[PDB]
């Protein structure tokens, strides 16, 4: 009734591809017992996870992400990385890396909640670890502060020059803020002088106790400029912040946020599970959003539901 | 031992803070019915809820917090406000002497709670008992875990506090908790040396702050300097808050920011009740020790770890 889970479990340690997509496609099935399945394997060779520098990335719309994951995971590719691409996307491109056979992309999981997207984008991460993969780059499609929860490193992609620039609380959280589009001629001078108004506030915001700086860089994506130095950056903070313990300490943290998210989604699969309690708790939050009842009331409304 | 519930109603209503103080009382009692009962009359009294200013404060130890708050609710009493002060320690007067003498202030410490959304949630009922009572300005301050970003989630308008130089080469504020501050005020600044160390600092944070400010925003925030100790610049740190709160009401955006923090406090309620669940016998509280445990020494997965915690009590 399941498909052989030790093989298929070797065959993804030993880094056969086909296995590593398979139990991916397993995870997102209707059966309860695939599904089951795969958080099992995945316990399994958690042993073999953790080796990889994971970095998250973000940046407005139109800022050049899609460009530069692809132009870096491709020098990182031609280095001899293997280079897992995932997107985070609460409402759960890259073409030359899509057709590179070290990298595997994947969009974002589905959830009833961001909580469980991200959750779930923990869980795949850890099967590409176990699969081979060292280099782990995890992509915004809020999502933000969920991104740099799941990574080592949060790298945030600026313009160089009315609307927020990046969302507000965002750019404090940069390990390192790369200005794009500075292209040959007037692109570098611009970004260079957007850069130094970031380094500005950055630096403004840094106390000089913390371990790591956060530099502020300019690349171009397209023109693949400047990203052998920003990629040397991020292996700095890994061996400065490996040495100090921030990066075990750091994982520890997330794992444990990702596994109380886990049972919130669980409570939340609960709530929508049937229609009658779906409509209920629809009907609760309605009235705390309206001002109808307390948001005390509406939550014991909805406990009662399930019996919590 | 059962209070006529309709008669505390009635009193609250009118201003009564032993009425508001014992509603509170009952709020935080170990009986499962005299905080139902008090839940019950927050969500009757909920109508006359919402005509205040909403403010969370925080700094970090020794910024000048209580000596401030003390300060300014007492101009603020002056005035003709009345001003409740609560707290929100995630680990859950003497202080602020002046302003606990004070017959139109009412000063509450942080509520318990098994999470901290727990007691961030909690605080908003507070809030909306004082409020029900009449008290026109509600100051929500930091105190002990990630209580700064659950007070900006409290409040229509967050103010920082920082101190006149950063020469302790730490953290001036959180890190994440500088750009959501609709204002930074830089304490300390007495006469003399601290007022230009102060205008000094400030000059830096509002740098940061230009850079950071989109020209789209409703509201800029300012940087201003004042001392709490010496009651200075804090008729112009109000005046600002009162600016801020005519300029986002015209927006609809005050409106908007409260109903997204109500549901949020709703659902935090909701986690705390699991919460409750899993830590309410030895035998669960222990086993989702284990699991937590097995995953933040990297033993289990993430979900393992959940289904393990969500099995125990029927997930
Ligand atoms: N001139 C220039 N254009 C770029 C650069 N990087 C990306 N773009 C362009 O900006 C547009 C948006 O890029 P895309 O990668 O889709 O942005 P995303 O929405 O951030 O993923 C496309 O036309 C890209 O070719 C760059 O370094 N220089
Ligand atoms: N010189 C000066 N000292 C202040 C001022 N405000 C607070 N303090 C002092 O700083 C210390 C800490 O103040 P407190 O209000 O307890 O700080 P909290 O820990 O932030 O609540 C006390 O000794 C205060 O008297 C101020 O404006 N000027």
């Amino acid at each position: 009734t399941l498909p052989d889970m030790d093989t298929l479990r070797e065959r993804l340690l030993a880094g056969d591809r086909a296995a590593l997509a398979r139990a991916i496609t397993l995870a997102e099935s209707r059966r309860a017992d695939h599904r089951a399945a795969v958080r099992d394997l995945i316990d399994a060779v958690l042993p073999q996870t953790g080796r990889a520098i994971r970095v998250g990335i973000t940046g407005v719309p139109g800022v050049g992400k899609s460009t530069t994951i692809d132009a870096l995971g491709s020098l990182l590719t031609a280095a001899g990385h293997k280079v897992a691409v995932l997107a985070v996307d609460p409402s759960s491109r890259m073409a030359r890396l899509a057709i590179d056979r070290n990298a595997f992309i994947r969009p974002s999981p589905s959830s009833g909640t961001l909580g469980g997207v991200a959750a779930k984008t923990r869980e795949t991460m850890l099967l590409c670890e176990a699969a081979g993969f060292d280099v782990i780059l995890v992509e915004t499609v809020q999502s933000e502060t969920a991104v740099a929860d799941l990574t080592d490193f949060f790298l945030v992609l600026m313009l160089p020059g009315e609307l927020q620039g990046i969302k507000k609380g965002i750019f404090e959280l940069a390990d390192m803020i790369a200005v794009n589009k500075a292209d040959d001629g007037d692109g570098e001078r611009r970004a260079s002088a957007a850069a130094s108004e970031y380094r500005a506030a950055l630096h403004i915001l840094t106390p000089p106790s913390a371990t790591w700086t956060p530099p502020v860089v300019t690349i171009s994506g397209l023109h693949g400029k400047g990203l052998d130095s920003l990629w040397s950056r991020i292996e700095d903070h890994r061996s400065k912040l490996t040495a100090t313990g921030e990066i075990a300490g750091k994982r520890r943290e997330q794992d444990v946020k990702w596994m109380w998210a886990l049972v919130h989604e669980r409570l939340h699969q609960r709530l929508v599970g049937s229609a009658e309690v779906r409509q209920a708790t629809a009907e609760a939050e309605r009235a705390v959003a309206g001002g109808e009842h307390s948001p005390a009331a509406g939550a014991d409304a909805i406990a009662t539901l399930i019996g919590l």
